């Protein structure tokens, strides 16, 4: 384990989303609604799946050796299958959140598909050239979600409840900032054209998972929105 | 790329499902409908999806050599991702279009996820004669479905709108003469008896794909069947 | 074949399931109650993926050698792509029966596709003492399920018709007292600490398997609570 040096971040990462899982899964057991127990089950999968991702690159499971520049490069790939599940959990929070349509919520979950798995193809491809061509095709499937979240989710929101309105408006504020950066991490990182070491590289996926995760489930599930309006 | 000979009909397969992919997309920008707004969702991701696989066989990343016959093989595994997720979809298009109940809905996403399985097993195995007991249970999934869309859906349709009825028949029938066709070409193509060559078998697939795709979503989209009934 | 003790197990598998999916096959023929199609599509489901499985292990495709213990150990890694598939078909027959709730469903299909795919990292996981941390996560995913079926699902039966709440009791009690004993053969077989053979381990498995999907499906199927109450 010790022998790479990102593998204090790796831990960090591993124990913050097991914490994380077990608040989430505490804070749910007094919870009745219907409602409420929807966004509860969707919000505490995120990080227990996130966790045992982040445990199995601790352990140097998830991590896997690709030639591309004339070297041995490595790439963990077990982030990809981390967030091939928890980023369509994260958008049906979102969804689900402004009654979208069900015609709507495929098309996301269908555009984050795409984006995460040309982001993988991208990851494990050995010409080097052809990398950045799965970044920009897995980028333009990123600009498509976040186009339908502000032209299509705002103007939903807006003739729903004022909780749930400035709940929505928050989130989603939050998400479309911390999901534009992975891009980058990853076009200036170990994976594409290799400015920042894979040390930082890792820090910084951390901080953006935890915060993605965690954080973004700590202002839904204090939230009123979550709840049907009730006497 | 050009070292293959059958490069050429990857490389208009990939323009034809972008092309295909742009279309719908525009096309489905003035679309408020929620009805219309599901058929337009499922029917844009199809060649969305089959772009992105065409592509990878392109570049080279989705081969792989399967050694059979004393021979190493080149086999498109990436067929199969593609057709895991595009033919459940298709399947829901007309499912939806007659208003099917969820347990036929299930059954026929699941054969058709059996019939797909089994032929990725049987495309990627080394004993020649166990490739066709695979080839075989794959064709009895693909039986099942046909019938169902026959004696299942086609009685549903007829207590239907008459547009919903005629538009369904139609591709229907589209579906059952295309389909029909890939087990032939895998059986006599380069996974199975070697009859005819790769370079000749990806034409064949191409004009498949894309008229079971494109050709299929253009059909579907230009009717007034995805619409519902209103002043 | 031959070649492998196990192989009479396999084969006897393989056959038992076959047997199961025509026997559910045909005797949903005459149903026409929507609901009771629901039951029928997911129940047959379940030993036809099985058998799918069963017939990849006998054939030898779905086995692997993993070095551990200073060993290349002969690993069946097609049982964790048929549970991934059946365990939460067989979780979503029970949730059904009981009318559970949508995020209830959510969190236990989660839990199970956590349960499975942790098990399936630690069966090829290369350093020995590892293995079993993960044997623990993904038991401690199971604990969770079996408390579910307890203490949320029981409740709620008990509010219902009373052939729905007897049925549900009996494949309640079914499916903890099989599903339990699945990690106690792992931990002392030949995944785990080597105690007891292969060629007994996947007997064992077997009659769980069976047991599990074809027994489990002749009392649901035979019952009168997959019917809606009608005149
Ligand atoms: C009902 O709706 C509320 C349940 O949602 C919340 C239910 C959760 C979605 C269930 C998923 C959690 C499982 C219990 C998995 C247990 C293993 C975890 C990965 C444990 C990680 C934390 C600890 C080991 C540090
Ligand atoms: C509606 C939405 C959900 C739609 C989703 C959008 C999706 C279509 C976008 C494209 C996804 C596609 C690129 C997934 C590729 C997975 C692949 C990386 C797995 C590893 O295989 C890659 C090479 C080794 O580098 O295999 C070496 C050769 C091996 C012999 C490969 C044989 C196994 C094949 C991988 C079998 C195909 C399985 C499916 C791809 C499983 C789904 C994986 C997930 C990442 C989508
Ligand atoms: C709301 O319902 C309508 C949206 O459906 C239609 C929405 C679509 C289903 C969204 C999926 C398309 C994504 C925008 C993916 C973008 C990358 C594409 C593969 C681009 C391919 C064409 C071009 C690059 C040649
Ligand atoms: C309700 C419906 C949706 C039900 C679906 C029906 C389905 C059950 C039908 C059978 C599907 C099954 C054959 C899928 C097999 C995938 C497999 C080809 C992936 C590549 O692995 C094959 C060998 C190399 O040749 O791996 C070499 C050895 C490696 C060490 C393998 C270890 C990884 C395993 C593959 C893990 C299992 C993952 C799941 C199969 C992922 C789903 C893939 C998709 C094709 C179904
Ligand atoms: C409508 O709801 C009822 C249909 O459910 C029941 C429909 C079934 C869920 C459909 C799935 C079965 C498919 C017909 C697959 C056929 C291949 C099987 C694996 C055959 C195995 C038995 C034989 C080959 C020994
Ligand atoms: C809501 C619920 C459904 C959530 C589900 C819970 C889930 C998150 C729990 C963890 C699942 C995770 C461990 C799955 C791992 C699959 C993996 C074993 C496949 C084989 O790859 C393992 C190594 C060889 O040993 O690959 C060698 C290196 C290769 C180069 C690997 C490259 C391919 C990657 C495997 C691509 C990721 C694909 C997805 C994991 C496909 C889903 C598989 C299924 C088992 C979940
Ligand atoms: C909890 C994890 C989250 C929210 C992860 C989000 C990840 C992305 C939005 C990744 C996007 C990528 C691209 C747009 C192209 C480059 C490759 C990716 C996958 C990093
Ligand atoms: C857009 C792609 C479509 C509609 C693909 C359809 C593919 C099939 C119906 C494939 C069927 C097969 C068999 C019946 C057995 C031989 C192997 C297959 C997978 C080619
Ligand atoms: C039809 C098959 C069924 C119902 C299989 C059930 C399998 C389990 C409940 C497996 C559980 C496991 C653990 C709890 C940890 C050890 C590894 C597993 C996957 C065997
Ligand atoms: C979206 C965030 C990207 C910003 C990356 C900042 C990285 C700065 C760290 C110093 C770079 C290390 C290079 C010298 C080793
Ligand atoms: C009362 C609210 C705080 C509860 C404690 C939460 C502990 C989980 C770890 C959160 C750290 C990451 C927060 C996002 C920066
Ligand atoms: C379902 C369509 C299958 C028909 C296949 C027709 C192929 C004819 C092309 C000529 C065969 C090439 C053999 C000599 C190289
Ligand atoms: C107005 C209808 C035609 C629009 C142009 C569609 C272009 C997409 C490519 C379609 C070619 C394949 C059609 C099926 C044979
Ligand atoms: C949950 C069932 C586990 C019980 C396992 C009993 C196995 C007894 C078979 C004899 C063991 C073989 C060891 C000597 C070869
Ligand atoms: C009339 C009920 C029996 C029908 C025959 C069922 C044959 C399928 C094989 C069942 C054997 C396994 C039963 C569980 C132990
Ligand atoms: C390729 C994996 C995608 C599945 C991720 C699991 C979450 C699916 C959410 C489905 C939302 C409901 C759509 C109607
Ligand atoms: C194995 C992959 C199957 C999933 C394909 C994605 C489409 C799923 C359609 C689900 C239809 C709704 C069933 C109720
Ligand atoms: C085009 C839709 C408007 C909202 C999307 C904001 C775009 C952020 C740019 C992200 C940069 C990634 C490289
Ligand atoms: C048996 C259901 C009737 C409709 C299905 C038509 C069968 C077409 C044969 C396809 C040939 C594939 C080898
Ligand atoms: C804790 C929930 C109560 C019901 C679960 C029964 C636990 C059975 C123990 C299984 C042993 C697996 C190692
Ligand atoms: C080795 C660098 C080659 C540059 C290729 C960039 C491709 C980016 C495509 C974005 C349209
Ligand atoms: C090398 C050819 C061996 C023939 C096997 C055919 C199997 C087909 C099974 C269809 C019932
Ligand atoms: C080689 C045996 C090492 C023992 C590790 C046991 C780990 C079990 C973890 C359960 C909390
Ligand atoms: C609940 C605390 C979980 C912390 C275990 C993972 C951290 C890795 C320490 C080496
Ligand atoms: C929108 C046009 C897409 C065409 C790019 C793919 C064709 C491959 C040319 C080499
Ligand atoms: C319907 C009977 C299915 C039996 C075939 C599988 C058994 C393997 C025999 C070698
Ligand atoms: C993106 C930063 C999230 C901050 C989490 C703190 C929320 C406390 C209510
Ligand atoms: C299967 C052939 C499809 C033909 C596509 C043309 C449709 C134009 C309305
Ligand atoms: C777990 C044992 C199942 C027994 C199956 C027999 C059911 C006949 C109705
Ligand atoms: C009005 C809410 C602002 C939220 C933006 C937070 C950016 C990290
Ligand atoms: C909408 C604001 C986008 C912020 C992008 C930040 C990328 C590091
Ligand atoms: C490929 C772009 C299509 C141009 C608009 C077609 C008419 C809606
Ligand atoms: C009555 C509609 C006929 C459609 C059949 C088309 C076959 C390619
Ligand atoms: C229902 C007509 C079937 C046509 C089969 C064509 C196979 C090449
Ligand atoms: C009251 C029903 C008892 C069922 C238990 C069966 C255990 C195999
Ligand atoms: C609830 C009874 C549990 C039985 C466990 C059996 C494990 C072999």
């Amino acid at each position: 384990i010790t022998g790479r040096p990102e593998w204090i971040w790796l831990a960090l990462g591993t124990a913050l989303m097991g914490l994380g899982t077990l608040y989430f899964l505490v804070k749910g057991m007094g919870v009745s609604d219907p409602d409420a127990k929807k966004f509860y089950a969707i919000t505490t999968l995120v990080p227990a799946i996130a966790f045992t991702m982040y445990l199995s690159m601790l352990l140097g499971y998830g991590l896997t050796m690709v030639p591309f520049g004339g070297e041995q490069n490595p790439i963990y790939w077990a982030r990809y299958a981390d967030w091939l599940f928890t980023t369509p959990l994260l958008l049906l929070d979102l969804a689900l959140l402004v009654d979208a349509d069900q015609g709507t919520i495929l098309a996301l979950v269908g555009a984050d598909g795409i984006m995460i798995g040309t982001g993988l193809v991208g990851a494990l491809t050995k010409v080097y050239s052809y990398r950045f061509v799965w970044w920009a095709i897995s980028t333009a499937a990123m600009l498509y979600i976040l186009y339908v979240l502000f032209f299509g989710f705002t103007s939903k929101a807006e003739s729903m409840r004022p909780e749930v309105a400035s709940t929505f408006k928050v989130l989603r504020n939050v998400t479309v900032v911390l999901w534009s950066a992975y891009p980058v991490v990853w076009l200036i990182g170990s994976e594409g054209a290799g400015i920042v070491p894979l040390n930082i590289e890792t820090l910084l996926f951390m901080v953006l998972d935890v915060s993605a995760k965690v954080g973004f489930g700590l202002i839904l599930l204090r939230s009123r929105a979550i709840f049907g309006e009730a006497e």
